[PDB]
């Protein structure tokens, strides 16, 4: 009857998650308030992270000061939290989506759905999980960062999901005052967004490192802009409107990624220090997603022949693998497209 | 024959102008080498730009071309010219367009670089209106992310032009661009104007946060919100076509950006927000007493929409009046944002 949620991932941003999530789920009616979260276990100085969470209701590793709420169920077998859910809730690093969707493939309730919550990604990673699991996906893209949502701190995010009726749902399971959602329909849109920022904010980092001002890194970052949309038309199936560019997955995300962020931060450097990206991604990352998208954008863009289309990324890329010289980047958008 | 054009202005943006215009006329076929350029003369100045080339006091340093004329008496600049470059204050821009009422040549144009807005029957009056309606001509205008020092200086930046006409707007694109100065022509005159005036306003709103100590991304949401707001209340007010689309253009959403993280509005709404001291305090000890245009332009957002019952639905427009003018603690800022009709 109600729908039941299973938060897949237990980390910063899946704890924060389930704080808010844990609260809406009591609270409507529409919810199981039985909430499980998936829970690789650890010893925690003698004790399960999980048996800590069901009994002092705090992921003292990843979210440690914070209290979720007590329906919050910790679950270490992925299968076992994940195996009665109607809604899914992928919060996990890039890096293990594929192992966990190789665990759960076929034991997944009927009509299941989930929704994606990782950033980055050409294969949207929305797309990974729903041809392995089989259950339609949606994505939650936006200028937020998990520490904030823990601590209540105002902002938004954008929902791309297709159904409106399963959009409503997740809207009202996952909004509060200081987490504000907009519902659209274009997943592929929403979620192509958070890949294609990185590459414009180390164009922004660059331009920073180059001396230049504000007015010209807002240039910088338009014409990113310009270059997601252009490129979002090409590539992505489903309708493509710019209007879903004015959602916080779009220009609010952009904006925030290119005033702070590693990506910008490395490019910065890079531009001022000589560093390559690898040295610059060992002294302080301990793999940057921006030249990596990039570098697969190049490869689409020739295949397509339209490599010429999209000067800004592709002078990130060249300038972070085929050695172009940074100082050449503000050149390469001096006859863009958009000004033709 | 070639197009004539007159430079109205000679400012530290007409000056700049100057430059690229100069620069392009002399250059381009189509385009009469002659360009005036009006100077309100000055003891310490006509005279020195025609000998020195160097508007001494309002761009030092930098050479305007020699093909551009300073001429004191602005009918005598104008009469002449088929395009007319509107770049003077704005508190100026009424007196020079009486002086040129009826003295202009049959079928001038005009382009004003005039960014901010006036006052009139509908409560705000664009600029753009105002010297269109007391000369008589079509006006297009010139909006975006920049800054006259930077212009001057070539340093990289763009620019929109909003004009009705398509080969008008070429011709303008024509007479403004360069490698460093990338222009955008767009259909949509008053879309493009609007912004320069609501853009302050929400930067009041991104100063209050930055006093308040949000983040970026408290930021990045206040900004959005804010342009979510100027495209609805140009879709509400303004006449002429109005697209979302055009507010991705660099009179959007790039001078929203840089005008949010640096500018005089942002920076004394921050102080606001941080010291507890009135807009007018603050407009007196950091700016002369210079009236700070966000808040001003609030007010007069607020009876548009109360004229309209529609304040309801401008809630980051109105808690900006509404701290600047009401007595609004600034730190309920943020909590006007949380029922906003983009979320509803
Ligand atoms: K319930
Ligand atoms: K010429």
């Amino acid at each position: 009857a109600s729908k039941k949620v299973c938060i897949v991932g237990s980390g910063n941003w899946g704890s924060a998650i389930a704080k808010i999530v844990g609260g809406n789920a009591a609270q409507l009616a529409q919810f199981d308030p039985r909430v499980t979260m998936w829970v690789f276990e650890e010893d925690i100085g003698g004790k399960k992270l999980t048996e800590i969470i069901n009994t002092q209701h705090e992921n003292v590793k990843y979210l440690p000061g914070h209290k979720l709420p007590p329906n919050v169920v910790a679950v270490p077998d992925v299968v076992q939290a994940a195996e009665d859910a109607d809604i899914l809730i992928f919060v996990v690093p890039h890096q293990f989506i594929g192992k966990i969707c190789d665990q759960l493939k076929g034991h997944l309730k009927a009509n299941a759905t989930g929704i994606s919550l990782i950033k980055g990604v050409l294969k949207l990673i929305s797309e990974v999980i729903g041809e392995r699991l089989g259950i339609p996906m949606s994505v939650l893209m936006g200028a937020n960062i998990a520490s904030e949502v823990a601590d209540e701190k105002f902002c938004e995010t954008t929902i791309g999901c297709k159904d409106p009726a399963q959009g409503q749902l997740l809207k009202e399971l996952m909004q509060t005052p200081n987490f504000r959602i907009t519902v659209v329909q274009e997943v592929d849109t929403v979620e192509i967004c958070g890949a294609l920022k990185n590459v414009v904010a180390v164009g922004a980092g660059f331009c920073d490192g180059l001396g230049f001002g504000d007015n010209t890194k807002a240039a910088v970052i338009r014409l990113g802009l310009m270059e997601m949309i252009a490129f979002a038309k090409l590539f992505c199936s489903g309708p493509v409107s710019s209007a879903t560019f004015l959602e916080s997955c779009g220009v609010a995300d952009l904006i925030t990624t290119c005033y702070g962020g590693r990506n910008r931060k490395v490019a910065e450097a890079f531009a001022r220090t000589g560093k390559s990206i690898e040295q610059l991604e060992k002294e302080l990352l301990n793999k940057l997603q921006g030249p990596e998208t990039a570098r697969e954008l190049y490869s689409i863009l020739q295949h397509k022949g339209l490599v010429d289309k999209f000067p800004l990324f592709m002078a990130v890329y060249k300038v972070c693998y085929e050695g172009q010289p940074v100082g050449e980047f503000i050149h390469c958008l001096q006859n863009h497209p958009e000004h033709m």
